[PDB]
RNA sequence: CGCCU
């Protein structure tokens, strides 16, 4: 059930097929990139980083391995970044480091976001800017995109038609039928493009494993105002500087209760003054000020909107917790993480969440209230999905094993044939020939360690 | 299930 232990190098990729070549986000969440082949040119979907388990010093990122592609960087025809998330973007700093022209393909907010990044490594990217229902031919790669509701607002899949046929990429979605913003999964899309023929579906398998479906986004504007509703004090709220949507829910809790907001952290402070500069984040007159004037105000009167909710060590949530920050964590204080715990950060999460409950706040998380609900569609949605898309091939990616297994065994419960559905993991080569899809080799695909310099 | 600075 798993890739043969030595697959070769793959064989010619025969003429009027397509390749399709995982090089990260399998068998470990992050470091996302799939290459795409069809006759000697070259598409990239995401190209992510991978965050390392505990590692010290000589270790910052790890990157996909780009060995297989180093050599032909001039077949490149573009790389399509479905959304704005570090472990979907990361990884084109170094990308383009080695050929700078290639032009870059995503939706506004995730161009928006992947420039700021770039501007840091002085390199501005040749880029090409689409909106769901735009189609646009990329060397011998005709992209229809397709919109997806996320944790992230912008987000997009992509069908890539060539004469191979037609290979769809959720990238990372859920489906969400109350969203925020009013931008729902696009099933209409999804259907129509299922009657012209999935030939092959690439799908997110980060919830595949859980039962149901997950809660809509605005529940959590209940839990938010009753905590806002019985805070005495200060609150202080943690979340990823990315999630637009989540943040949209705090403002509107603050200004309801007569609270003013204050963006606290490096990556919060650029983010929402992108959402916001760009419309994505509505914020009404009056209600965001600066960090500094809070001091002015009475604390019942204060949020702190901040970094820090994985307890990154030099965030602003840990260093409030371990007295070490402007920020003076007292009695009283009520301290909402409004975010997952990403399996593994919980050391460093407890650590923060003991610390603050030391110093006298009250704490309040997904262990003990509904702040927070998964981005990634769950079994229930999968299923819908599935049912929708009716691919004639599967692909599940973007997860570990355990995810990719549950996945595929949702796929061949709508009828997906057993012998249709691949599981690969990272560098292993698939083909799609004659409407099939095969595992035909396999190539190099570790990981590589980058400290800035690489 | 994506950082943070
Ligand atoms: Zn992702
Ligand atoms: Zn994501």
């Amino acid at each position: 059930s798993h890739p043969h232990p030595e697959l070769g190098r793959p064989p010619a990729l025969p003429k009027g097929g397509l390749r399709v070549t995982p090089l990260g986000g399998l068998g470990e969440i992050g470091r996302n990139m799939t290459v795409f082949e069809y006759g000697g040119r070259l598409l990239i979907v995401d190209c992510g980083v991978l965050f390392p388990e505990e590692e010290q010093p000589g270790i910052d990122l790890i990157l996909p391995d780009f060995t297989s592609i180093r050599d032909r960087l001039d077949d490149i025809e573009g790389i399509v970044l479905t959304h704005g998330h570090e472990d979907h973007i990361g990884g084109v700093p170094f990308l383009l480091r080695e050929k700078p022209d290639i032009p870059l393909i995503g939706s506004k907010l995730t161009l928006a976001l992947i420039e700021a990044k770039l501007q840091e490594h002085r390199i501005r990217p040749y880029t090409l800017e689409v909106a769901e229902g735009h189609r646009e031919r990329v060397g011998p790669f005709d992209c229809e995109f397709v919109a997806v509701n996320h944790s992230i607002p912008d987000a997009l899949a992509v069908a890539i038609r060539t004469p191979a046929g037609m290979v769809v990429h959720t990238g990372d979605f859920k489906m969400d039928q109350l969203p925020l913003d009013g931008r729902l999964t696009d099933l209409h899309a999804f259907a129509r493009l299922s009657e012209e023929g999935i030939d092959l579906l690439l799908a997110d398998s980060t919830n595949a494993e859980v039962p149901g479906f997950v809660p809509p986004e605005r529940d959590i504007s209940n839990v938010l105002r009753q905590v806002f509703a019985n805070a005495r004090k200060r609150i202080i709220v943690a979340s990823f500087a990315s999630h637009v949507h989540r943040i949209q829910q705090i403002l509107d809790a603050a200004h309801e209760y007569g609270r003013r907001v204050a963006f606290v952290g490096r990556s919060m402070v650029r983010n929402m003054g992108i959402a916001r500069d760009l419309g994505y984040l509505k914020v009404p007159p009056g209600l965001v000020v600066d960090v500094k004037t809070l001091d002015d105000l009475p604390d019942s009167e204060v949020v702190l909107v901040c970094t820090g909710s994985q307890g990154e060590p030099m965030a602003a949530l840990s260093r409030m917790a371990n007295r070490d920050h402007q920020i003076r964590i007292v009695n009283g204080d009520t301290v909402i993480l409004a975010s997952s715990l990403i399996p593994g950060n919980e050391n460093a999460v407890y650590r923060v969440i003991n610390g603050l409950t030391r110093w006298g706040a009250n704490v309040v998380h997904k262990g003990n209230a509904k702040v927070h609900v998964s981005g990634h569609a769950s079994a229930g949605e999968l299923l819908y999905f599935y049912n929708i898309c009716r691919p004639k091939n599967l692909m599940p990616v973007h997860g570990e094993w355990r995810h990719l297994r549950a996945n595929a065994e949702l796929g061949a419960l709508t009828g997906v044939p057993h012998d249709r559905i691949v599981i690969a993991e990272d560098g292993v080569v698939v083909d799609l020939v004659e409407g099939k899809a095969k595992i035909t080799g396999k190539v190099q695909a570790g990981y590589v360690y980058v400290d800035g310099l690489s």
